[PDB]
């Protein structure tokens, strides 16, 4: 069924809230034991949202392995992501050690370090050129070197550093600034226009490490994000675009991160931004 004709029954029916609680019904439950460890307490934003052990990301170090980040790897689309929590206090030296060792190009912050007057997460990336990050723990050294700032978006070069070795790697920082404290936004045009900008640079592609990609519990906004890029690229890719079927493809990322998409609205808004996206992969 072309999703545009089921978003419009859907929504003169009024039905968003019936049709999210099926998707959760019906969503993979797989254990999450490495997340529970009491050593791991202070490695977690939040209590219930947790990595499978299937799909976490493995730090390399005989330490402690544990990072509160999945693997998405989208076979038919042959697309992979990084999905994570935004940084703690605790935590911004593992993630930089993540980046550097999944040899990732870009990351992806759909958050404001502020929001709702609290903290959701680090102020992880260095603001001044001449005052660089040294993260001691995991032996990273992080400069910034340029900053473009515009009304929808900021893009940022930065240069990461394993102190060990003395290699350098180029890494862009792609920080969406305006997504409302409250809701979703009301037209998915300036998101969409965010994610072309991002797979112009080259960070989601097949020569790369997957991206990562965070907001602050690293499911709802980061889950959309994910979603509309691969049900595009789907819609690209076979001979029937109307074929795709965002529930689907949303249950199929499930099986490796719970909980992407945590609200009907942003289902709704899924929906609205592949609807409007196709109208440039058919050719627009």
């Amino acid at each position: 069924m072309e999703m545009e004709k089921e978003f419009e029954q859907i929504d003169k029916s009024g039905s968003w809230a019936a049709i999210y609680q099926d998707i959760r019904h019906e969503a993979s439950d797989f254990p999450s034991r490495v997340a529970k460890l009491p050593k791991n307490k202070n490695r977690n934003r939040y209590r219930d949202v947790s990595p499978f052990d299937h799909s976490r990301i493995k730090l390399h170090q005989e330490d402690n392995d544990y990072i509160n980040a999945s693997l998405i790897k989208m076979e038919e689309a042959q697309r992979s992501y990084i999905l994570t929590q935004g940084p703690l206090p605790n935590t911004v030296g593992h993630f930089w050690e993540m980046v550097w060792e999944q040899k990732s190009r870009g990351v992806v912050m759909l958050n404001r370090v502020m929001e709702k007057g609290s903290l959701k997460c680090a102020q992880y990336w260095p603001q001044k050129e001449e005052k660089e990050m040294i993260f001691e723990d995991t032996n990273l050294k992080l400069t910034l070197i340029s900053e473009d700032i515009k009304s929808y978006y900021t893009v940022r070069q930065l240069e990461l550093e394993n102190l060990t070795t003395q290699e350098t790697r180029e890494i862009l920082h792609f920080h969406y600034t305006t997504w409302p404290d409250f809701g979703v936004p009301e037209s998915p045009a300036s998101f969409l226009n965010f994610l072309f900008k991002v797979r112009e640079s080259g960070s989601l592609s097949p020569e790369h490490g997957p991206v990562v990609v965070h907001c602050s519990a690293g499911i709802g906004r980061s889950g959309t994000f994910c979603l509309a890029d691969t049900c595009l690229l789907l819609m690209d890719k076979r001979k029937d675009p109307s074929s795709v079927d965002i529930k689907k493809v949303l249950l199929e990322m499930r099986k490796f991160r719970m909980g992407l998409i945590q609200t009907a609205d942003q289902l709704r808004f899924s929906y609205l931004a592949v609807i409007e996206g196709a109208k440039f992969i058919m050719g627009d």
